[PDB]
C-alpha cells in the first residue's frame, strides 16, 4: 500500500490518490500533497501547507512548522510548495508570519540538499539549487535558476538574484545580483555566473551585454543611482540585462560588492 | 493520553504532570521532565538529566548524548536545564565530562534554534538566543542575553558576555565581552549591542556610559590592568558597566578586539 | 539484538551479533558486519557495506544516492570498514559512475554529527571529523587527519595525513600531510607537532619536518624547487616523503 500503516495522516490531510508516504512519517492537519509526490519515511509535514506533484520529500524532514521568530504569535500563515522539487534529508521550512505575507513559497523543479534551512515567508522560485546546509534566514527571495553552494547563508530580507551563484560558505549580508558570483564571509562579487549562462544557452550577444552591465554597476566609480540610469539603453535591448537592472532596483540592503 | 504509546519511556524516567512526549521518542533512563514541558516525536533523551518546566523539545534533537570528543566516557555526568526553554529540530545537546564540570548548564527562557550544537560541560544562562546552526563546542560560557546569529561557531572555553551579539558566520575564538558585537571569520569586535540595551530598558545615560566604556578598552591604547582602572568609576556608578567592567575582569585568555 | 519496530529488507546480510534500533531501515543490499551497532531512526541504503564493531547514531543517513545531477541511476557503492564511529545525523552518499563507482571509508575513524560525505570520498584511518565537517564529494582524507568544526572541503581536495583544520576552515585546494590550515579561504599556519608526538615520531623526525616545512613555505621556492630540495630528508626520513609525496601528488596546487 502507497500509504505505510505507520505513517500517521491526520484526517483532515488532503492526499492525491497515488501518493506515497514511508513509515513514521507524520502528515498534519490541512496538510494537502499532489499527485505523484512521494513522502519518505521519518519525514514530519505540518500544516496550513500545500505540496504540488511529482515531488520528493526525503527523511528527517520538517516541512511546514512554524518560525521560532519571536514576531510570530500562532496565527495561521501557510506555505505553498509546487511541482517537481526535491526536498533532501534534515531540510527544514517553515511557514510565513503574518508580518509580511503569511506565507513561505517554493516554485517547481528546485533542489535542496541535505539540512538547508529555509526561513519563514522566503520565496524560492523554480530551477534553483540551494547546497547542503544552506540557510536562509527569512524574507529572502530567491530567484530562478540561482545557485547556492554548500553552508551559504543569507541574511533576513536579503534578495537573490536569477542565475546567479554563491561560492561555498558565503555569507551573504547585501543583496546578490542577477548573474552575478560571489564568495566568502563577508561574501564579495567576483564577476557573472558565465559558466552557468553557458550551460543554458544565452545567447552571444546577451553574454557580452551583460558583462558590459557589470562594469556600469562595479568598476567606473558610479552610485546604483547613476549606474541604474547608465544601464537604462542596454536594459531596453536586452531582457537579460533588464533582469539585471531590476534586480539593483529593487535591493533594500544594497548590493554586494 | 499525553505520553504517546509509540514512544519509549524507560522505568527509571521520572515525568511530571501535564508532560507531553510525542511518538517515536526515546526518554532514558535517568531523564527528569518537569511540569507542562512538551517532547516532540522523534526525539532522543538520555540521561542522568534533569528538564525543567514549560520546555518544548523539537523532534530529531538528540539531548543527553555522551561526547565524542573522549573515546572513554565518564559517568555519572550530567545535563541540566531549566524552565521555559525551547529547543528546536535536530539540536544536539551533550552532558558533561567527568574531567571538567561534570555537568553541562542551561539555564530558563532560551530560544536554540535548527540544528544548533551544545557542546561537554557549556553553561548557558537565561533568554539567550542561538540562532540555527550556532555550535559551542566545549566548555563554553554564554551569559544572560546573548545572541548569537547563525552558524556562529564559538571554540572551547571561551565565554560569551551578557546581551552581546555575534553576526552570522562569525568564528568566536577569544571571549566576547558583554554588550560587544562581533563578526567575522575571525571574529572581530564592531561596536555595541545598542539595540539590546535599548529593548532592555537601559537609560540614556548608562548607554552613553557603555559607549565610552567601550573606547576606554578598544581605542585608547590602554592595557586590559589600565583600561580596568579606568572603568572603576564609571564600574561604580553604573551596574551596567560593571557587568562590562566585570566581563573584561574574568577574561584571562585574552579578549576579542 | 534486531528491534522487532526496525525494518530489515530480505535481501539486507546482517551478521552475527549485529544490533539494530528500533524505527531503523535496513535496505535492500546492505551488508553489515559483526558486532556493528545500528542506533535507532538510522537509514541504510545500498548497495552498501558495512564492516565490523561500527556504530552508527540515530538520523543518519547512509548509503543514499548523491542529489547531485551528474548521478543517473547508476549501480554505485559505498563500503565502509570496521570500528568507525557515525553520530547524529551524518550524511554518506555512495559513488558515481563518472569516478570510481565507490565512496569508501576505512577503521577507527569519527565522523561527528552532522558531517556529510560526499560522493565518491576516500576516508583512510584513524580520522576525526568534527561536527558538521563537509566532504564535498571525490575528496579523499588520508590517515589521522583531523578536520575541526564545520570545515568544507571543494570537490577533489586531498587532505594529507596528520593534517589538521581549524574551525570554520574552508579548503579549496590539496592540505599537505601535518599542515595545520585556517579561515575561509583555509591558510597554511604550521604543521601538527601533536599529532606527530602522538605517533611517537622521534625528535629528529619532528626536526626534519619543521625544517621541510620551511623549505616549501617559507623560503620563496617554487613547488618543483621545494620537491627538489626535499629528496634528501625524504630519502632520509619516512616521515619526511609522506609529506613529500602529498606535495608532489597535488596536481591542483597546495593550500597557502
Amino acid at each position: 500500500s502507497l500509504i505505510d500503516p505507520r505513517a500517521i495522516i491526520d484526517p483532515s490531510a488532503r492526499l492525491a490518490a497515488d501518493v506515497q508516504v514511508g513509515p513514521w512519517s507524520i502528515v498534519g492537519a490541512e496538510v494537502e500533497i499532489g499527485e505523484g509526490t512521494v513522502i519518505g519515511p521519518h519525514v514530519v509535514l505540518k500544516g496550513p501547507t500545500k505540496i504540488g506533484k511529482h515531488n520528493r520529500i526525503y527523511q528527517f524532514s520538517s516541512v511546514g512548522e512554524d518560525t521560532p521568530d519571536l514576531k510570530y504569535k500562532g496565527e495561521p500563515t501557510r506555505l505553498v510548495i509546487g511541482d517537481h522539487n526535491v526536498i533532501r534529508e534534515g531540510v527544514t521550512i517553515h511557514r510565513g508570519t503574518v508580518q509580511d505575507r503569511a506565507e513561505t513559497t517554493i516554485g517547481d523543479h528546485n533542489l535542496i540538499m541535505a539540512y538547508a534551512h529555509i526561513g519563514h515567508d522566503s520565496v524560492i522560485g523554480n530551477h534553483c539549487i540551494l547546497v547542503n546546509n544552506t540557510a536562509l534566514a527569512g524574507h529572502v527571495h530567491v530567484d530562478d535558476w540561482a545557485i547556492l553552494s554548500g553552508y551559504t547563508l543569507v541574511h533576513q530580507y536579503c534578495r537573490i538574484g536569477a542565475h546567479s551563484f554563491s561560492g561555498m560558505g558565503s555569507a551573504i549580508g547585501k543583496d546578490v545580483p542577477a548573474y552575478v558570483t560571489v564568495f566568502g564571509n563577508p561574501a564579495e562579487a567576483r564577476s557573472m555566473n558565465f559558466e552557468g549562462m553557458r550551460r543554458r544557452g544565452f545567447s552571444s550577444e546577451a553574454i557580452h551585454a551583460l558583462r558590459r552591465a557589470y562594469k556600469v554597476v562595479y568598476r567606473q566609480g558610479h552610485t546604483v543611482e547613476e549606474a541604474l540610469a547608465e544601464l537604462a539603453e542596454s536594459a531596453a535591448q536586452f531582457p537579460e540585462v533588464a533582469v539585471f537592472r531590476d534586480s539593483i532596483q529593487s535591493a533594500t540592503r544594497g548590493i554586494t560588492r
